[PDB]
């Protein structure tokens, strides 16, 4: 068809537009008042210029030879705009430089600026001027009236689509692309620039020495299956997770792990006596400074996990008080039954035992009950871990630990988040947290945005910046009960992440409160269930 | 000029054993043969790279390799590769596998003429005829199998593209032997993952002979990122000359050697406890199959008494620097002097009175410390017995762990442990473990932890009776000091070798049971030792 043949690409940048339903749809804003809603990007305006001027020269002979076949017979690309797009662009930066210009215009003649800068009077009249040019590729560069007449006449390969997870005002739109007519096959890494996390997908037209090739056959001699989905899973149902190509966007380096112990995951049951997939050992690293790490590929709540860490910091061991705010996480936990099963016959219900709170600000102090004052009593590690991070940064010691061997069999139940080790440099903070115990389908999402919200308030008191929260898994699991669930999630395109904004005023860990916790663009995908 | 082999692709592959403070180089691995047959009998493993090699086809590369055989030349059923063997390798193959299956079999020799044979096998007299015969035949590639008189003459020609070379790490009686390589003429560019296989370890390694739509997708989403002089330290590449010049890393050394690069490229400049000065990265995982091998480091020489004496000194729950002193192992000398123990406020501690440390942990964990001649007899929680009888009695359990950071106890100590904690999981008869390294010399330590945590889970998994499987190493704070760079430098430019077996008396069954001479390390082949500061 014409789009393969003369290489007619689209480029754009869409933010949000004035419960919250999402879908592709969602990031549809192009131009306000003539000018982009948005300021400027440093970043989209570097990927724009850098996408639109690549051109690799030993691969055009594919392209001429071709392009002839179909008429019948320093290299560079073609932008075409619209006028009102053309205007806008300021003078310093017009021609665009390395670009064959084109401009679609009615009311304009090329007699009206320089040579190498081509009108033309309708869309046809475009295939005329590549047919007659030597170019690598065509690339759509905007108007909404050019979007949307070039696309609903399927003359667009791809759509290399910018994501900006922030809402501006905006008096022209990009057109609903249909979903059966296009997919995503790319997801690209998430940044921050100019103050929003932004993202870059890439839409394809749906079909409706090579001498050490060799030598990696031979080295691959020994792999073990040759399809017998190693487990019974069926890589068939996630069409969508196995026919994207690049999955650079962080929230895959959770999904990948779905994947993995699911495809290749030790069938076992559990003490629960239920059923788990099992492996051992993975790292995840989040980047903090680029984006706030909370999974778009279905809804998370956090008021229920920013009120356990803020318990966690108070040293309450006191199951009740989170019960009042109804944080339910902990009252499995605290029943009559529960803790009699734990041989806690002597335990308050929702006395919770020297759980985190308790090591965390009286590691070594001897449990009594929930109510006792352990003021002065132990070792306050939280007070330690601080102000190491302040006078000794390039500590190798910074660790906060709560499995306290001595207490374990006095816990509800022992931790599952072994320890936290922290890493200054360059007033920056990084936080490896080990978790002994992962539940990839219901805990690990929740336990990501802890730890992440726990690294920015360490941060923040340090007057440090955050950097990477790291993320050790030791028994990762996938429960069976949950199979059917997380293959409807890995078919799921991420969204561009939030931001966390923490109040700038609090400076002492002590000092946080609920509302000093704000979640920012939170784009996401329906709730599902792990569960039904 | 453009060369015979490259036009017709003549590879070699062979296997070579080691032959009856002994200096080690690749000639090691030389011994071809003995009385007719192979030193070892069968090694299956072997026997199966060595068909998969010399039986794979590409039939879409084999339209390219004809124009270029035909423009060679002046030119214009199934796809098979050539296999070329010696009269008397053919001879040494068993009679049912004789010709070789889904492979074009040409035969060297006088003696023996198309008479003198009953199978489908071409003879030859001439080296100059395997190049007719080539020119002539339809094939992808063309592999000499040996043996010895072959080897040598081949490669005396350098009629070799590369050689598949298998490096079985055991010693047999041997008759013929492979030529010793001149370097000048190959270099190593691959080395294999290592592998049990008839109780001996081998890899694999390759000496050579000196729709893109989805493609520019891959650079424009590598748009941003960090330039030549934003890889943090250049240092030089010209350093790493043997290291970067190989294509192939899949030992699994290279684990070891790959964090070392990435330290010494992208590394933090920051300084320390002792004031020295580090390049430091955060957070990486190293795993180890304990049932293929055991990963003793190769690219320099390593002894392990002094480590099996500490781990055996843990186990007993000792504090004691003067046990190991007395087995001449200074391991935890300067951590016990005077000066050491007043720097640490411990000003009412013993001379190598080391304190509450790992073996006090392992098996006290919470008894208040004293003094390290102190019997403390159901005195805090046996932790080590605790995650014998858990892997015993509930496999499944998400809570075998071995934690050697008591808090209360830190200050203590003469100093806090680096290695924090163990946790262990079983699967099929089977055990792994997780060791969390807080603090990781990558230069001096990080090889002995790596021994430790190994020869640890052997002990576990044979007194709980279980085989061996992964351990599984996490560094947290990774360092390089700043004056062991040269040294690691030296070793990056090294090619790992295959790794030793570790041998545990079978007949211990209790934990606390193992002496030293219950450990053998059998069949290290190494590079010369490095001091890591010069
Ligand atoms: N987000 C992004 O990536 C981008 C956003 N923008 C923003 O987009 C907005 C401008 O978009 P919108 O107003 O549509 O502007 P357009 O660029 O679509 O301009 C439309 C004009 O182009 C001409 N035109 C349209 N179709 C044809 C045709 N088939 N043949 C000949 N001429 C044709 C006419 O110009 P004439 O009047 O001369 O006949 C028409 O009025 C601005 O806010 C701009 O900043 C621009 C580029 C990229
Ligand atoms: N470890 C490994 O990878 C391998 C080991 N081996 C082992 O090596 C031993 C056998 O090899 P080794 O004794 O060298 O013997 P070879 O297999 O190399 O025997 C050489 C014989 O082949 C013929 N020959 C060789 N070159 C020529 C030539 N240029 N022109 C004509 N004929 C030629 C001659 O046969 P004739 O005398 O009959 O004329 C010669 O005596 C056995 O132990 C075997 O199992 C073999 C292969 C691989
Ligand atoms: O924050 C938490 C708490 C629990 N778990 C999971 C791990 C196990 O599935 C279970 C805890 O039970 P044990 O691992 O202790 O058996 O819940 C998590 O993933 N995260
Ligand atoms: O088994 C060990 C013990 C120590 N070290 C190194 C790490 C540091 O270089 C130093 C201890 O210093 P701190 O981490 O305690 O600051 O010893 C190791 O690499 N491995
Ligand atoms: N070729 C032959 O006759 N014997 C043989 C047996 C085993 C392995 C190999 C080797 F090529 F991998 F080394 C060769």
């Amino acid at each position: 068809q014409v789009c393969d043949v003369f290489d007619i690409y689209a480029i754009c940048a869409c933010c949000k537009v004035e419960n919250e339903v999402f879908n592709n749809y969602t990031f549809r804003g192009l131009g306000n008042k003539g000018v982009l809603p948005w300021k400027c990007n440093s970043l989209d305006m570097k990927y724009f210029c850098a996408v639109t001027t690549y051109v690799n020269e030993s691969k055009y002979e594919k392209l001429k030879y071709k392009r002839c076949k179909y008429l019948n017979k320093k290299l560079q690309n073609v932008v075409v705009m619209g006028r009102t797009s053309w205007e806008s662009i300021p003078k310093k930066f017009k021609p665009l430089s390395n670009r064959i210009n084109v401009i679609l215009s009615r009311t304009l003649k090329k007699e009206d600026f320089d040579e190498d800068v081509y009108i033309i009077n309708k869309v046809e009249d475009l295939i005329v001027l590549l047919g007659k040019l030597n170019y690598y590729k065509c690339f759509i560069i905007g108007g909404s009236v050019v979007y949307q007449e070039f696309l609903e006449k399927k003359l667009i390969k791809k759509i290399y689509f910018t994501r900006i997870n922030s809402t501006y005002e905006c008096d022209v739109f990009f057109p609903e692309i249909n979903e059966n007519e296009y997919q995503i096959i790319s997801v690209s890494d998430v940044y921050t620039s100019n103050n929003t996390t932004l993202d870059f997908i890439i839409y394809k037209k749906t079909n409706n020495d090579d001498e050490e090739e060799d030598d990696f056959v031979y080295f691959n001699f020994n792999k073990e299956k040759e399809e017998k989905n190693k487990n019974s899973i069926h890589p068939n149902d996630f069409q969508i997770y196995n026919s994207l190509k690049y999955k650079y966007h962080p929230e895959y380096q959770y999904l990948n792990i779905i994947y993995d112990i699911m495809m290749n995951g030790n069938k076992q049951s559990d003490r629960t006596g239920v059923g788990v997939l099992s492996k051992f050992g993975y790292i995840m690293k989040f980047d903090l400074s680029q984006y706030f790490p909370l999974l778009t590929t279905k809804k998370l709540f956090l008021r229920g996990i920013i009120e356990e860490l803020l318990w966690f910091i108070r040293g309450e061991t006191n199951g009740n008080t989170l019960l009042n705010k109804n944080v339910r996480i902990w009252e499995a936990n605290g029943t009559r039954e529960f803790l009699d099963n734990r041989k806690l016959f002597h335990r308050e219900v929702n006395d919770l035992g020297p759980i985190y709170g308790f090591q965390w600000r009286h590691f070594g102090a001897e449990y009594t009950n929930m109510y006792d004052n352990y003021e002065n009593k132990g070792v306050d590690q939280l007070k330690n871990i601080i102000n190491l991070i302040k006078n000794d940064p390039t500590s190798r010691r910074i660790l906060l630990c709560a499995w306290n061997v001595k207490d374990l069999d006095q816990m509800a139940l022992p931790p599952c988040h072994i320890l936290c080790q922290f890493y200054v440099f360059d007033g920056k903070l990084s936080c490896i947290m080990y978790q002994r115990s992962c539940d990839l389908g219901l805990g690990v999402p929740f336990n990501i945005a802890s730890y992440s919200i726990f690294t920015h308030m360490i941060a923040q008191v340090c007057n440090l910046q955050p950097a990477q929260f790291i993320h050790v898994l030791g028994n990762a699991h996938v429960y069976n009960n949950h199979i059917d669930s997380l293959k409807i999630q890995l078919n799921r395109i991420p969204y561009p992440f939030p931001t966390l904004k923490l109040n700038p005023d609090i400076k002492n860990i002590e000092d946080f409160t609920i509302s000093d916790f704000t979640i920012q663009n939170y784009v996401h995908h329906e709730k599902i269930s792990m569960d039904m």
